[PDB]
């Protein structure tokens, strides 16, 4: 679908290290920074809490996880994010079926390891704890990053 460029950027960014020596799979903010860089989307600098702070200040916030999945399906970069006392978390929302009819699928790395990692096969409602997953913010960029289908 129209989110193919976002999925491709996620796949490409998985193996990169936005901060030298730190695999993006082990760094939520770094993973998102690499995805945005590939897509040509400007991003606030810093760790996950800093990124959420910047997005809160500058990006449109969507109303729900369903809407997040819809915008991703239109070729928009959508970031799910939530600040933490110690560490925040950020993830790229992709098109796909909603877990428990609520929570969209995502890609993300994490300092926490496997529980915080997703290669498109965990939903935000499994990456985040039950006490967090209904408190997420979904931020959408102001234009669609993906392109027209191949002309030929």
């Amino acid at each position: 679908s129209l989110d193919q460029c976002i999925v491709n950027a996620c796949k490409n960014s998985w193996d990169k290290s936005y901060l030298a020596g730190t695999p993006n799979k082990d760094n939520a903010s770094g993973f998102v920074q690499s995805v945005a860089a590939e897509l040509g989307v400007p991003m606030p600098r810093g760790n996950a809490n800093a990124m959420v702070d910047g997005l809160e200040q500058s990006w449109t916030k969507l109303a729900s996880g369903a809407e997040a999945a819809q915008k991703a399906a239109q070729g928009f970069l959508v970031i799910a994010g939530l600040k933490g006392r110690t560490y925040g978390h950020v993830a790229v929302v992709i098109s796909g079926p909603l877990y428990r009819q609520k929570y969209p699928m995502c890609w993300c790395g994490s300092i926490a390891g496997a529980v915080g990692q997703s290669q498109g096969l965990k939903s935000v409602g499994q990456v985040w704890n039950r006490t967090d997953r209904d408190r997420l913010n979904y931020y959408v960029y102001s234009l669609a990053s993906c392109s027209l289908p191949r002309a030929s």
